[PDB]
């Protein structure tokens, strides 16, 4: 429907969206629901996801449980992600739930793994130090769940990857997003996402 090629957030169709990157080529063009396709190039590090963007008011147990199910089409081109992403706040905390990746498979501390959603996730917790964040430059956590076979289409129980996160001492902030996101980090690619549903409470958006 609407396709925009610079820094913009908003709500389009109940979804809320948000296309960002530091520097270069992005197109992202806003389909129905949390439908959304995107391409990019000579870019530095840039953003296309459509979900929830939350008040930082409320724990993931106060919002109740989060899952989102997902159908798409995905060309890394390098390094680039498919994924569930957002932030939370006090503590500030940046996580993904990784299904798919390019030349470069997300790693960190090791700190567990997880089998859910007919997958089964490699754990890893790295920190931030003064880096770009929702608040701007701050320190921080970085929390990633990230998928030992790739996929580019079923359901992800976020809240299931949160309860285990916290399991493991990794502690969550009150929930400022959640959004099937796709990544990139100076990758030439491009995805489409023709299904994209978020559920609250099993309540879709």
């Amino acid at each position: 429907a609407t396709t925009i090629t610079s820094n913009q957030t908003g709500t389009h169709d109940g979804y809320d969206y948000e296309l960002w990157k530091d520097s270069g080529n992005t197109s992202m063009t806003l389909n129905s629901g949390g439908a959304f396709s995107a391409q990019w190039s000579n870019i530095g590090n840039a953003l296309f996801r459509k979900g929830k963007k939350f008040d930082s008011t409320k724990t993931h147990s106060q919002l109740g449980n989060i899952s989102i199910n997902y159908n798409a089409t995905f060309n890394p081109g390098g390094n680039s992600y498919l994924c569930v992403y957002g932030w939370t706040k006090d503590p500030l905390t940046e996580y993904y739930i990784v299904d798919n990746w390019g030349t470069y498979r997300p790693t960190g501390t090791p700190k567990g793994t997880f089998t859910v959603d007919g997958g089964t996730y490699d754990i890893y917790e790295t920190t931030r130090i003064n880096q770009p964040s929702i608040i701007g430059i701050a320190t921080f956590k970085q929390y990633w769940s990230v998928r030992q076979t790739k996929r580019t289409s079923g359901t992800v129980s976020v809240s299931e990857h949160f309860k285990k996160w916290e399991s493991l001492g990794m502690p969550m902030g009150k929930m400022y997003e959640t959004a099937l996101t796709v990544e990139g980090y100076q990758s030439n690619g491009s995805a489409n996402v023709t299904a994209n549903v978020l559920t609250i409470g099993g309540k879709p958006l």
